[PDB]
């Protein structure tokens, strides 16, 4: 059950919905993240940041509660990256 790079989840920060977002990469040395922390990609919006696993609920099991389009920027383009290829480079 442990978080690994590639999962899909929704991502919680102060300010916004649950947000459509993956778990990218995990390296050691100088990009090794922060204790207890993954580094997330936000789908739509294209943020990247560290946060830890009581902010990351796993895609399949949440989004039927997460994954309902609404107004906010980027949300429902967001869904669709998710949806429609979350594995894909948007660098």
């Amino acid at each position: 059950h442990a978080f690994k790079p590639g999962d899909l989840v929704f991502a919680k920060m102060k300010g916004y919905p649950h947000w459509p977002a993956r778990i990218d990469d995990i390296a050691d040395g100088a990009v090794k993240p922060p204790p207890n922390k993954y580094p997330i990609f936000f789908f739509g919006t294209h943020e990247t940041a560290f946060l830890g696993p009581k902010d990351l609920f796993p895609y399949d099991k949440s989004k039927d509660k997460y994954g309902k389009p609404n107004k906010r920027k980027g949300f429902n383009e967001g869904l669709w990256e998710i949806q429609n290829n979350p594995h894909a480079s948007y660098s």
